[PDB]
């Protein structure tokens, strides 16, 4: 339920620890935690604030076509990796050289390529490297109690080339009674702001391959390794904790689909959100 | 083989005429050409002069991806429609209101979306209009005897929407014993700078279909209407007049590619290309 996560906000404001980063704002830090979201006749889309969903599809679209280039993601309208592809942020990294949106080897690469040689985001490589993405969907079809259903973006021969490194490193399937559950590690959690995202993006994720193999989704366990509150996020989301949470809104898929490169972002409708309104919070680069 | 190209050129400073244009500069102006260039194991890439290879794949993938953005061509590194895609210059057409880099519909857009309403350059033309180049490669795959297998470009009723009208109007291809070949209707030729591109052009674009309907590149017929010489190429020209043609290169394609819009530009290698040192042309705007 959404109580979980408002269960988490609380308790990183109440009992986490100051705690420098990357960026310049400090956070508020607490490391290890778990929650477990139903995806059983409902959607994990939280409601005490409105979430960009079509920057959660699109992105997710975006990952399963194996694209590291925040161009093709911006211009679906979602410009949620701009700021990380940008000319000064891949400057201030040493890659002098790489064309502005060249994420390096992220999220999209490592899904359907892990192991290839990575050049730039605009290379082929088809035929290179392990799709832990198809053979997921594979595994799942052919052999339900493998305990080994695994796909994992953390690359730490590619960490270098990357313009950042994956937050959400891994994620594992699981099936029983004809249900799909999905659990993923997230080393780092931005609570305000990709937290939500990556909530409803794995969701969605799942949804999309039970609906393939034929599963009804389970759960969705969601582990947290460093889960922190930025500073400049203390007072918008002490206003989101405030406010109370309304049922969670259920997916509908319009067409079947067999492969998981066939689906588009027409195919997906969000229907009974409700949300309380947009509460802005700004990136920390 | 070149050795037409080269004669087009004397031609027209020997027999061509003065002629006034919508630019500035005059011109040498020859009405009705045609040259034939051989595609069996070498590709027309000439050797009098150095030609921007990676330019003309670039602007290639820029087509078959249906862009109408001169922006996205220019982020490859390519230039070339950048001056017709100004701010100035759509402000001396009435396109007060148009985006910068908005050719409008051109190129791309007539391939892939023929007949379809045009918006802007950004906006979704998925499924709307006439796809001519993928009906072109199933034409072929299904009935390689078909004398109607045209690409074409010129579409009288978005003609005052373009920033420049399409110069290489119209492409037919052929295919007998296993053969491809094409031929190119071009209203309009920059015989220093646009004919030399555009030659390479649409070769390469008879190797990417025949690659992909699994034929062997035949011949490549390039029909000229207004073949002309601006005032600032005539002394370039001449200088390229007097350099000995070398063995053309060859096009060597990497992989096996399905569909033409997976071809990417490391797809593709020119190989035994020794061309003669490269000679400057100013572009007429
Ligand atoms: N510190 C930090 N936090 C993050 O959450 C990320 C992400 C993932 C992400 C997730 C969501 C957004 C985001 O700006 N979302 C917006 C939606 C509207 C928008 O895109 O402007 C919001 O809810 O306020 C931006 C980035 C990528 N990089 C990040 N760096
Ligand atoms: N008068 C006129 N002539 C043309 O050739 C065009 C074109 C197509 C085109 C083709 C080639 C170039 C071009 O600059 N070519 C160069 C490459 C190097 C460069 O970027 O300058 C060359 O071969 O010398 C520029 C434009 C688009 N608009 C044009 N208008
Ligand atoms: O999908 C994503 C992408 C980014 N982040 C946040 C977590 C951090 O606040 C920041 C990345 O910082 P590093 O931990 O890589 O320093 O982005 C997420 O939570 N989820
Ligand atoms: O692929 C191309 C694009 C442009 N041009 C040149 C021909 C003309 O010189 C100019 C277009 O001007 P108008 O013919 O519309 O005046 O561009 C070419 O030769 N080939």
């Amino acid at each position: 339920s959404e109580l979980q996560y408002l269960g988490q906000i609380q308790h990183i404001l109440r009992c986490g620890v100051r705690k420098d980063d990357r960026t310049g704002t400090g956070t508020l830090s607490v490391f290890g935690m778990q929650a477990r979201y139903s995806l059983r006749d409902e959607f994990p889309l939280l409601t005490t604030k409105r979430v960009f969903w079509k920057g959660v599809l699109e992105e997710l679209l975006w990952f399963i076509k194996g694209s590291t280039n925040a161009k093709e993601l911006s211009s679906k309208g979602v410009k949620i990796w701009d700021a990380n592809g940008s000319r000064d942020f891949l400057d201030s990294l040493g890659f002098s050289t790489r064309e502005e949106g060249d994420l390096g080897p992220v999220y999209g690469f490592q899904w359907r390529h892990f192991g290839a040689e990575y050049r730039d985001m605009e290379s082929d490589y088809s035929g290179q490297g392990v799709d832990q993405l198809q053979r997921v969907i594979d595994t799942i079809k052919t052999n339900p109690d493998d305990r080994r259903i695994i796909m994992c973006a953390w690359n730490p021969r590619d960490l270098p080339l990357m313009a950042l490194p994956p937050c959400h490193a891994l994620c594992q399937f699981y099936v029983v009674n004809s249900e799909l559950s999905c659990q993923l590690y997230q080393r780092s959690g931005d609570m305000g702001l990709g937290v939500p995202f990556n909530i409803a993006s794995y969701a969605l994720l799942t949804y999309m391959i039970a609906h393939i193999t034929g599963l009804k989704p389970g759960d969705f366990i969601h582990t947290l390794g460093d889960a922190h509150i930025y500073l400049n996020h203390i007072e918008p989301l002490k206003i989101q904790l405030q406010r109370e949470p309304r049922p969670f809104p259920k997916l509908r898929i319009l067409r079947k689909v067999e492969k998981i490169d066939d689906f588009k972002a027409e195919d997906f409708q969000i229907e009974g959100y409700n949300p309380h309104p947009t509460i802005k919070m700004e990136m920390a680069v």
